[PDB]
């Protein structure tokens, strides 16, 4: 049985540990700031804020679990943590990765929900999140269990102990389709459910107009509601027509702050990003890579496997660093933190 000739070193032993260090710092950082502030600076918790409470959960968790896999790096690649502490180092980072995707999923449709069917469903939406949550959770920990058998530690010819990130070669093929199912049920529809939400999300917004407010006294002209005292239809333009509060010309208005398009737009903007630089390129990288290892191991597919490993290992980091990104979320696409 060939086998390529693996040669990459210099560069993986470097990078994955500078961005843990990095992802540990921010993420710590972050997490434990957004923790603080859902839990003693928050009450009561909207729909979004108990999706994103689970969603720093989830980050702070795997968060927690860094300082292992960096001493490991720092310790020439051997595990001394034992067998069951890398199974978990394994199931933690696939519990964070499909727990944000169904998070940031669960934040998205509510976004929905709220800009297409907006009416004061405050305790029901709060408590239909805290329910999908549990169900979330569940999903996620059944979904991901198999980790727990794959994943583990392997002693090296060297007799140095490895933490396999994937598994040992008599349960490969299966690891690759175990992987291929959790890839299309837990990111592929997923993704495809964020972009429809986020279409119809962006399509509800661009075909209403915009409300203005006067800079001088303080009224708030609605485009739906007009002006019919002065000679303003219901429905029409600003830009189709004085103040009918204080009487002042259109030259001191200005476009009010909308809350839920501010929140929405970011939420769409951020998302979109993370899927983009991180999520997409990682699922496509882990499959490749477990691909070019169990079906491309000829002397001619040798250097182009090689540069698919190199590029899943960039993936890898880029993966990782969603636990320090996520907090920006919940101060641009959440809700104000307040004690009511
Ligand atoms: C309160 C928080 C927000 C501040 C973060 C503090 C950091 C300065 C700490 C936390 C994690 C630490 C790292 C955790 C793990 C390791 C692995 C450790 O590995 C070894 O000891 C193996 C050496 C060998 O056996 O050859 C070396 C220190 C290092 C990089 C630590 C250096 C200092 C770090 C980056
Ligand atoms: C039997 C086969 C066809 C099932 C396929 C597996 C997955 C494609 C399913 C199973 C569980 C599903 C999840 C179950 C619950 C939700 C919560 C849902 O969030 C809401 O309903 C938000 C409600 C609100 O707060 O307004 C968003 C989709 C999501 C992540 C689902 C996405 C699709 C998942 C991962
Ligand atoms: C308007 C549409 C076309 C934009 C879609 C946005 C994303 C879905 C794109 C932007 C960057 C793309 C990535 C750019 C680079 C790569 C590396 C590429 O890796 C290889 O070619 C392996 C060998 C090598 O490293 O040369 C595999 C696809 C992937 C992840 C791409 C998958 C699709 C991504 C995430
Ligand atoms: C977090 C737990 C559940 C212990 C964990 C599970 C699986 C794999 C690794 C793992 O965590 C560790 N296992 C062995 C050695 C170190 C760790 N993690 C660890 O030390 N995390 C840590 C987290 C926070 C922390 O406080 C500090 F941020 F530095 F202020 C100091 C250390
Ligand atoms: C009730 C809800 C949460 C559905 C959960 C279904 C779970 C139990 C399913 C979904 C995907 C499944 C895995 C898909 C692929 C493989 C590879 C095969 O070689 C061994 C079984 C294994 C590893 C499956 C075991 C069961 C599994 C983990
Ligand atoms: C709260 C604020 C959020 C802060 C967000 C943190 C900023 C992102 C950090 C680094 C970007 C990633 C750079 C990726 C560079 C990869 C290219 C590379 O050099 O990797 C090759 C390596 O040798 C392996 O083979
Ligand atoms: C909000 C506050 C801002 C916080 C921002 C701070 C983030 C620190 C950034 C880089 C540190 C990474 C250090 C680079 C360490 C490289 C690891 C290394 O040398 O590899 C180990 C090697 O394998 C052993 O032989
Ligand atoms: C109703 C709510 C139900 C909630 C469900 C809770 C499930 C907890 C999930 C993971 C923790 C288990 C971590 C398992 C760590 C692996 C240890 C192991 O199994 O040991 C391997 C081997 O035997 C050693 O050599
Ligand atoms: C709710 C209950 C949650 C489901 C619990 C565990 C899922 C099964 C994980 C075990 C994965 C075993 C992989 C396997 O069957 O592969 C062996 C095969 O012989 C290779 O060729
Ligand atoms: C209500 C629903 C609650 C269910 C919650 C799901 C949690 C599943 C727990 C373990 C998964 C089964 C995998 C078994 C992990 C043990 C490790 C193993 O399989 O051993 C491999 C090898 O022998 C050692 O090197
Ligand atoms: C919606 C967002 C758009 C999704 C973007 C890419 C989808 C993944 C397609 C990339 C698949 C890699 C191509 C491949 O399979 O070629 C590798 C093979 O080893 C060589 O023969
Ligand atoms: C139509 C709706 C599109 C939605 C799917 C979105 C992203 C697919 C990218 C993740 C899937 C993993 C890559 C696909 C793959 O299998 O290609 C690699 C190949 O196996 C190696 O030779
Ligand atoms: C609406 C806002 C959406 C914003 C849209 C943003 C588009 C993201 C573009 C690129 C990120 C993908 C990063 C892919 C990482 C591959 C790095 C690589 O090629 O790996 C290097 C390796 O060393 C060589 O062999
Ligand atoms: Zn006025």
């Amino acid at each position: 049985s060939f086998k390529c000739a693996l040669t990459k070193t210099g560069f993986q032993f470097y990078y994955l540990p500078a961005v843990y260090i990095l992802v540990f710092i921010i993420g710590f950082l972050g997490n434990s700031v957004a923790i603080w502030m859902f839990v003693f600076h928050m009450k009561p918790w909207s729909g979004i804020s108990v999706y994103m409470f689970n969603l720093a959960l989830a980050d702070f968790l795997y968060v927690l679990t860094l300082p292992a896999l960096i001493f490991y790096y720092f310790n020439k690649t051997d595990w001394i943590f034992g067998d069951a502490m890398c199974k978990l180092q394994r199931f933690i980072f696939h519990v964070n990765l499909y727990g944000s995707i169904l998070f940031l999923t669960c934040i998205s449709a509510h976004r929905y929900s709220g800009v297409v069917y907006p009416k004061s469903l405050g305790r029901l939406k709060k408590k239909n999140a805290i329910c999908i949550s549990v169900l979330v959770w569940l999903i996620v920990v059944v979904a991901i269990s198999p980790i727990l058998f794959y994943s583990g530690t392997g002693v090296r010819k060297n007799k140095t102990i490895t933490c396999y990130d994937t598994t040992s070669d008599e349960y490969l093929r299966s690891y690759f389709i175990y992987s291929m199912c959790t890839t299309v049920a837990m990111f592929c529809v997923p993704l495809v459910l964020i972009l429809g939400c986020y279409g119809l999300i962006v399509r509800a917004l661009i075909y209403k107009m915009k409300k203005y407010t006067c800079t001088v006294c303080g009224y708030i002209y609605n485009p739906e509601d007009g002006d019919p005292d002065n000679g303003v239809n219901p429905g029409t333009d600003f830009k189709d027509i004085v103040c009918p509060l204080c009487g002042v010309g259109k030259d001191q208005f200005e476009e009010v702050e909308e809350p839920l398009r501010r929140k929405s737009i970011y939420l769409v903007i951020i998302v979109l990003t993370v899927f983009a630089v991180s999520y997409i390129p990682f699922h496509v990288m882990k499959t490749m890579n477990l691909r070019a290892r169990l079906d491309f191991q000829t002397p001619a597919m040798c250097a182009f496997n090689d540069r698919v490993y190199a590029t899943y290992q960039v993936t890898r980091g880029l993966a990782s660093l969603n636990s320090c990104v996520n907090p920006i979320l919940y101060f641009l696409a959440g809700d104000t933190f307040r004690r009511r």
